[PDB]
């Protein structure tokens, strides 16, 4: 159990990944990630205690998403203006963070 919150919503787009793809397809699923990482982000994710008890913390959240909510939008833009083509070869990739972040609460 972790950022369920973001998580929550993931799956919704991470199944419709699965059979999606295409590019209307993958270009709808985008969307939704794109919509709901930017509720994550913009969404005070109290799950680790926004109270920022120290100081610096919020600012430390908005780095995880800054680096992925930047990468859907990417791959977005990228299939509607032909990179869908070409991208294919990425969906296959995949992004698992190369830095597999912790489970979760370290």
């Amino acid at each position: 159990a972790d950022l369920e919150d973001n998580m929550e919503t993931l799956n919704d787009n991470l199944k419709v990944i699965e059979k999606a793809d295409n590019a209307a397809q993958v270009k709808d699923a985008l969307t939704k990630m794109r919509a709901a990482a930017l509720d994550a982000q913009k969404a005070t994710p109290p799950k680790l205690e926004d109270k920022s008890p120290d100081s610096p913390e919020m600012k430390d959240f908005r780095h995880g998403f800054d680096i992925l909510v930047g990468q859907i939008d990417d791959a977005l833009k990228l299939a509607n203006e032909g990179k869908v083509k070409e991208a294919q070869a990425a969906a296959e990739q995949l992004k698992t963070t190369r830095n597999a972040y912790h489970q979760k609460y370290r």
